[PDB]
């Protein structure tokens, strides 16, 4: 399962699951110290996404989770004082349309939880 | 993929879509944003509005505004409009090749002014509305 | 899995084309107009199997022999549907680039084209329209035709 | 694909190998020497997010100076069988970079190790028809082990 | 693909094609010329065979060499559709390439020439065989035509 | 794919071939002879052997060494064609890549800086023998001039 779910504050998102609702569907996540990357269909947060990177919006936190389907959280990755740099939507065959958009920061904190036998495991 | 269309002010194209008579049928689209705008490319096959397409860029003909719409399967759907102002036709690239095994494309990219955003949701099993937003890239300060 | 079909004033082909006598047969095509200074038009990039006409297209390019007119030609497989008619004048080639590889089902050569004028001809063909919707560009003189 | 494992002294894995409890699952490693007009590089290695990540990024973040790594390549043949050994002392965690890529299934990242001392200890196999050729480079004094 | 074979002036080859005894058999060619006349260097790619070590040499030796013909073939005969005839030659920078994925190794050659002409011969159809030998050419050298 | 083999005079590898016994297998061979000629170094990729931790030694050792042969081989028979012999080398770059994903048996690229080198093809007949002679060739750089 892959199952990843992304919480941007200002904007809410149009995901109807049961963990994460009004949540955005995240298809990809990336990273790098610079910017986190996601790519998703284009939905209800793409306008309001436009918006705060042009604003240049100083945007206080992002937060993305990685859960299983089995008992539908393995994995949070939690970053503050984030800033939309760059959003992409691309389009063509097959794909539903999607945009690849990146998040700058100035703190970053992730979350794994192995099992618990091993709790949480976390980082900032 | 999806259903997507295009009207240009100045230049018609040629599509015998219901919702859409004369507008210009596009296969791919891409934009990127920062701020550092860029510019919003459309792909079309060869229609009868690539001469004027053409011109119109050499002209440097100050295009009002263009709309672009993507509509879903199953109908058409429309769910997104792309609204831009103060359009310039900028840089057009007529293709074909063999190997393409497909129609001659053509991508032309587009440096607007103003833009605006349209995401019309679709129900809930019964949901939603139309979640909007746009820039003034010719004042930097949104809508 | 298109036909197309290119006329050098100059230099002709081996094309078998009926309608398009002893033409050269194109298998694949490109250009590029971007942009107040001016416009960047740039060169029309036809690939095309090495022929009859590929040694005096070379020549030519070495010599820098100005040739006065060309022409590109669009028609759909009912054939003979001519779409886009192509015409380039005061032309010159830039550069022309032969090729092979002992893989790939024929050698090809792709060759440049730098030119004065040109001139777009699209014409549509259901209830038995469009006409000739066309255009061109002046660009020694830096206005539209 | 192989069988690759890692230990640094400092910081404890979470691997279930029978010859290797909680180490730390490598997936990728690279470094190169090179004599220019003798050159040094540093030591790369993949692993994912788990319970040993955090404590690099303090080590990058805070520049730990740490005592002993060591990597093991075994190759399957049901029991491992260690073919390949590097241990490097006197290290330091250098640059830490996360990257996920969303298809390769969780986040992942390299890491990269400084050190002043190098060990390589291949091990042979020789079936029924077997050696252990080793070597080593202290650059602390740029002389050999 | 093509049948295409390469004949320079002194090097021979181990090709024991019956039109081409000891000839150099090359499985892909490439050139490009462009007016601003800029000229590029005629490309090979040939297997590594009896001509290879005399080719290093001329390269690292710089050995000026006469003329260099090469000819295209089709397949079903080789009815030959292409003839380049290059004179005052020279190996400008020679490369073996061979790996194990990837084929019998090979080695891309390049070359620079002070004289050029090309002689396309034409299917014999049932007009003729056609243009037969048209051809054009360019002395570098002299900046002009030949 | 050809049948290469790599003498390293210092250096044993493990090959289990009978022509070249504990020898170096060759994955793939590189080089660029330009022109005042630009010549470059002989690279060459394998898997990790018995001759990779001496590797790194004569790399790091600055170490100047005499001589190495490889050699290119066709079928029928395990029989020799390109024997090309460095000599005055010396161990420029080496780089051990992992990878997993298309790394089964990680591979090391090394490379190496030549002074004198020779080439020797050996054609081989149809009929009875290996007709053909040993055509060769060979330049030294060190003096800038031929062999």
């Amino acid at each position: 399962a892959f199952d990843a779910f992304l919480k941007i504050d200002g904007i809410p998102g149009e995901s109807s699951d049961d963990k994460h609702k009004d949540w955005i569907e995240i298809q990809s996540f990336a990273h790098k110290h610079a910017a986190y990357e996601i790519t998703h269909f284009l939905d209800k947060a793409s306008p309001k996404i436009y918006e705060a990177c042009c604003k240049g919006q100083h945007i206080k936190e992002i937060t993305i989770e990685l859960c299983r389907a089995g008992g539908d959280k393995y994995m949070e990755i939690k970053m503050e004082q984030v800033l939309i740099a760059k959003v992409e939507p691309h389009g063509s065959a097959n794909d539903f349309p999607s945009e690849k958009v990146s998040f700058t920061y100035g703190k970053i904190k992730w979350t794994y939880t192995q099992q618990a036998g091993g709790g949480n495991v976390s980082s900032g």
